[PDB]
């Protein structure tokens, strides 16, 4: 592309220079690539400049505060520089310029909430395809075309890398992307400029207030997606109190209730769950919606995960797929690893892997745990370093009182004592010495994994799909998933 023509739009005096990628991080701008430079958290990408020109980038784009007036024409050993003010505002809509449109050559679906992103970006994409689609997702477990995932530092990329890849994706041919959009996300205009068909809320709990500080300001944050982007369609999970106060606000939005909650008088369009039987870690959903009622065999474990299918089915049908063919299809829907997988041999206690890492989360996985547990239910988990101290006591409360036995261990410890960690979840405990209480995380699963019996489960919070464990500043291999799949010697049966 053409920086001139790139920016024509804000700087018509621009210079001709033919551009082949844009980057954020001048570590990967490559000769004759694009590199832009901004204020981050941590650094200064200016700073950086002179060694993206050492490397051959074509051209730079850099923030204007403190060094330039806004639209700032400079050149640096023949190499020109313009500076933008505001720029972290702009980026988006910059990389859509660059990577023409992505978004408006496949139906993009961002879903947001503090639980169940990835199940409902996965279900979309699964079943999408299903219906005729060349389907990708975006996400916390990877980016790409289903089946051909690349895994990701991030849950959502930055402003740029996100334009790049629809614009891959796109080239690989994907007609459809269901992504996810963090609340990080969304406060830091990672997303702004994206078209979106439809826009998905599954729900908020506490979480994240380490970054937003409170309830109020994270809910802020989330409503952002509604407010300031183009959302398209809206589909509201109208169980959660928020969704109900946001369905007041939006007319046109889709209402989706598995707990009794649509108002058919005030929800233009709804969609909900009449009648769930729960079973073999799945579950026979009758629903009713503004589009049909209909029975669907779902291969999913537990209620949470009812919301989630429930929340991708409404989001199809108001994009316009047949309900017939939905319910045709339904039945080969699969789970997502890292979440409520479950690994089961003979002689061994069954193990459900989860990522559950919030409060809410850690009793919705337990509560569905105990479904199909004959025996004792064990809870092996822990909380992140460096993160919202506020939430140890109460998952500790929670483990306390949902699980018949709770292994406190490490999670993701970085820079604080792990001990220290411990301390806190237990300070939320009516009687902290009951708890187990054992350092090394791979060593709790392992006595959790032993000493459970054959007729017990065993839930191994918090990890999910990760394949690793930040212990200071340094990221260890390590993974729950593989850990528990050695001890029993198989993969989840039911995924």
């Amino acid at each position: 592309r053409n920086l001139r023509d790139l920016l024509a739009p804000w700087v018509p005096d621009a210079p001709s220079r033919a551009l082949r990628e844009m980057t954020l991080d001048s570590r990967v701008a490559a000769a004759g690539d694009l590199f832009v430079a901004v204020v981050g958290h941590q650094a200064d990408g200016r700073r950086y400049i002179p060694q993206a020109i050492a490397q051959g980038v074509a051209a730079i784009i850099a923030e204007a505060k403190d060094e330039a007036t806004d639209g700032e024409i400079r050149e640096m050993h023949g190499v020109p520089v313009i500076y933008l003010s505001q720029l972290n505002e702009r980026l988006s809509a910059l990389a859509g310029r660059f990577y023409h449109e992505p978004s408006d050559n496949l139906r993009l679906v961002g879903v947001t909430g503090t639980n169940g992103k990835t199940t409902t970006t996965q279900l979309l994409a699964q079943w999408s395809q299903l219906l005729g689609e060349i389907s990708a997702v975006m996400g916390t477990v990877g980016n790409g075309l289903l089946g051909k995932v690349i895994p990701t530092e991030n849950t959502t990329g930055s402003a740029v890398d996100v334009q790049h890849e629809l614009a891959g994706l796109v080239d690989q041919g994907a007609t459809f992307c269901a992504m996810e959009v963090s609340s990080h996300g969304l406060v830091q205009h990672r997303v702004a400029a994206l078209k979106f068909a439809a826009s998905v809320f599954t729900n908020l709990s506490r979480d994240h207030l380490d970054y937003h500080g409170d309830m109020e300001h994270y809910e802020a944050a989330k409503w952002l997606l509604y407010s300031e982007h183009h959302c398209g369609q809206a589909i509201i999970n109208a169980d959660d109190e928020v969704g109900r106060r946001w369905l007041a606000k939006l007319p046109d939005a889709v209402a989706v209730s598995m707990e009794d909650h649509i108002n058919p008088n005030c929800h233009g369009r709804w969609l909900k769950a009449t009648e769930v039987n729960y079973h073999d870690s799945g579950a026979t959903i009758r629903f009713s919606s503004s589009w049909g009622d209909g029975e669907i065999e779902s291969h999913l474990m537990g209620a949470f995960n009812v919301s989630n299918l429930l929340l991708a089915l409404a989001t199809l049908l108001a994009l316009g797929y047949p309900l017939a063919d939905l319910l045709k299809t339904a039945a080969r829907l699969q789970p997502v690893c890292g979440r409520m997988e479950v690994f089961t041999a003979p002689g061994k206690p069954t193990v459900v892997v989860d990522y559950a890492h919030t409060p809410d989360a850690l009793e919705k996985a337990l509560q569905a745990a105990r479904l199909h547990c004959a025996g004792k239910l064990w809870c092996v988990f822990g909380c992140g370093g460096d993160r919202d101290k506020g939430k140890r006591p109460l998952m500790g409360a929670i483990a306390e009182e949902f699980a018949d036995v709770a292994v406190v261990t490490d999670d993701n410890p970085r820079t604080e004592e792990p001990r220290a960690i411990i301390n806190d979840i237990l300070a939320g405990m009516l009687d902290a010495g009951h708890a187990k209480v054992m350092e090394g995380r791979a060593e709790a699963v392992t006595c959790a994994v032993m000493q459970a019996k054959e007729n017990d489960v065993v839930l191994v919070a918090g990890k999910g799909h990760e394949d690793y464990q930040i212990v200071g500043n340094q990221r260890l291999d390590y993974s729950d998933r593989v850990t528990v799949a050695r001890l029993l010697g198989v993969i989840a049966r039911s995924h």
